[PDB]
């Protein structure tokens, strides 16, 4: 007779090719990349002959075999490809093979091959669009947004984007390297802990809990190898295999290390760390460099050098040569992008007409033109054009785009920025002709999360009734609201100014639109990005 039918023993059924150590705070110990998951299966035979060979089958295919020597057995073996597999134990002799019922096992890998797709309904005012314009539609999701802002990856309207950027991946370094972090309580210390034992100028993860461990929809079981933003982004990639998910390195507070990269030793180390990061976290499709800014005038008043333009171009060229090696190894297309100042004074510190040859997209940061950081000179923070009362206004979207075009940047590379937030002032006074921007302020407006800044959701929700005036400036293409009794003035993007930007993008053959930051929209802003670029509804 053939052998008795074995019963699979109860035991762990989730294993990982890239393992996350659940009690480690240092990135180097937290993440263990293996060539294959170490899988274990045990079985008992309660009736009959145990056979002479025992096999572990994954979807019918043998992963292990050995002699069947008793009523219970254990197999330890390696599986080098992620997925959910119907595992069976089979006992075989000369008279045939008898297979157990199947038990599903998980062999996790960071492409999310082991995850059910994260396909979540659109929330708030988001309406469905098809990505058929061939234009970029991007937004940034922030790692720390899962706490107070309570905005998680399952809340992203992912069908309505071509690009989803993850803010932000830090670069390791302590004193003198990441001093701008010190302005945020605990932030510099969290980075030193993540980077313990790791060389400076290598990338890391700033908050490994939020990235890998915090329970979230789809990744809530204790034994799920990946949880947090990264586990959900893996599942999101399964739902949206054409969405480009880019890790963004830098931003306002994490840009200091770039200013050292004129040293090719550091720059090589950084580039090699990026390659390793993309080999480790397979759901990412490239890299976004948000260096704020070559030449300085970013967060750190002690950094900035005339050499920065040359460093920027060398960095983009070497990142591209690294991505072309990675693309060759994997067959995938990887993108290289950068978010850049939209101010002509910062733009002309870099030869973008040379760097564009390495890059897929330039994310033009056509926002933060004005704000509570200057109480004396007020203006539209994200306007397309200058306003009628000051046509020589330096900081407008069109001035930034024209600066690039005059360098010789191809229009199709340029992605125009929209704000999902307003900036504002309180106590505005001394203005003429009913134009509050001609006055001066005494402070920042009360903000949603920080002074001087309000989520677009809150503007739409809270500041469109009672005493608040609303005006759409059609020369600048820019809405604002004003409460004259307190002098509260807020400058923002809305559906209409976004429509004007999209129209302009199409008119000038630019690359598309992107936004900061996705948690702050109620749907209005992203809906308008999609519609104005000509994406079809549905
Ligand atoms: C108003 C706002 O959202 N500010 C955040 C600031 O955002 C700027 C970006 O860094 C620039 N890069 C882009 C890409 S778009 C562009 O503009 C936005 C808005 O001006 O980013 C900071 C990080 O660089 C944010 O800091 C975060 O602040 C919260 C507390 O407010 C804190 O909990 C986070 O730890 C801190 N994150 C980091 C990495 O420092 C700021 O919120
Ligand atoms: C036109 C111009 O150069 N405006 C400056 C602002 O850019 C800058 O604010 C900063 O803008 C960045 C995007 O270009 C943001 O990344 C950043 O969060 C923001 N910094 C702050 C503190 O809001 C300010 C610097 O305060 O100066 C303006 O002149």
């Amino acid at each position: 007779a053939a052998p008795g039918k074995p019963t699979i023993a109860w035991g762990n059924t989730k294993f990982a090719i890239v393992e996350v150590d659940q009690a480690a705070t240092a990135y180097n110990n937290l993440v263990k990349v293996k060539n294959a998951a170490d899988v274990s299966v045990s079985w008992n035979l309660w009736n009959g002959d145990t056979g002479t060979t025992a096999k572990i089958l994954l979807n019918g295919k043998e992963a292990w075999s050995g002699p069947s020597t008793g009523s219970s057995g254990t197999a330890n073996f390696k599986v080098n490809k992620g997925g959910r597999y119907q595992m069976q134990v089979a006992l075989c002799n000369a008279d045939g093979c008898t297979a157990s019922d199947a038990t599903e096992i998980v062999v996790a890998d960071t492409d999310g091959s082991h995850l059910a797709p994260l396909k979540e309904p659109l929330l708030e005012k988001n309406k469905p669009y098809k990505q058929n314009s061939g234009k970029v539609v991007g937004s940034y999701f922030v790692e720390w947004g899962v706490y107070g802002r309570n905005f998680t990856v399952d809340k992203i309207p992912a069908q309505n984007l071509t690009h989803l950027l993850y803010g932000f991946i830090p670069i390791c370094g302590g004193n003198g390297i990441n001093d701008s972090l010190k302005e945020i309580e605990g932030s510099f210390q969290a980075l030193q802990r993540s980077c313990q034992g790791r060389e400076d100028f290598k990338v890391s993860i700033h908050d490994p809990f939020a990235a890998l461990q915090k329970a979230q929809k789809g990744v809530t079981a204790w034994d799920d190898p990946y949880k947090g933003n990264f586990g959900q982004l893996m599942a999101l990639k399964q739902a949206h295999p054409d969405l480009k998910i880019l890790p963004s390195i830098g931003g306002w507070t994490l840009s200091d290390p770039f200013f050292f990269m004129g040293d090719k030793v550091k720059r090589d180390r950084f580039v090699g760390s990026v390659k390793e990061f993309l080999q480790t976290w397979k759901f990412f499709d490239g890299v976004d460099i948000d260096w704020e800014f070559p030449g300085g005038k970013g967060a750190n008043p002690n950094l900035g050098s005339p050499q920065d333009g040359e460093t920027y171009v060398l960095l983009m060229k070497e990142l591209r040569a690294m991505l072309d090696q990675l693309s060759a190894e994997t067959g995938r297309k990887y993108e290289l992008t950068s978010a850049i100042s939209a101010g002509k004074d910062k733009i002309d510190k870099v030869a973008y007409n040379v760097a564009q040859n390495s890059m897929d997209h330039i994310f033009l940061m056509s926002y933060d033109f004005y704000g509570a950081f200057d109480l004396k000179n007020l203006g539209h923070q994200t306007a397309l054009n200058a306003p009628a009362w000051k046509p020589d206004t330096a900081y407008t979207t069109v001035n930034g785009v024209n600066a690039l075009l005059t360098q010789g940047v191809k229009p199709g590379k340029i992605v125009v920025g929209t704000a999902m937030y307003g900036r504002g002032w309180t106590g505005v006074n001394g203005y003429q002709n009913n134009i509050p921007f001609t006055g001066t302020a005494t402070g920042p407006v009360k903000g949603t999360w920080e002074n001087g800044i309000v989520d677009y959701r809150q503007i739409a929700s809270q500041f469109m009734s009672g005493e608040w005036q609303y005006t759409y400036d059609a020369t600048a293409e820019a809405p604002y609201v004003f409460k004259p009794s307190t002098g509260d003035l807020i400058t923002f993007d809305d559906a209409r100014s976004v429509q004007a930007k999209g129209k302009y993008v199409l008119d000038k053959q630019l690359g598309g639109l992107f936004s900061w930051e996705i948690d702050a929209d109620n749907g209005d802003i992203l809906n308008s990005m999609n519609a104005s670029l000509g994406n079809s509804a549905g």
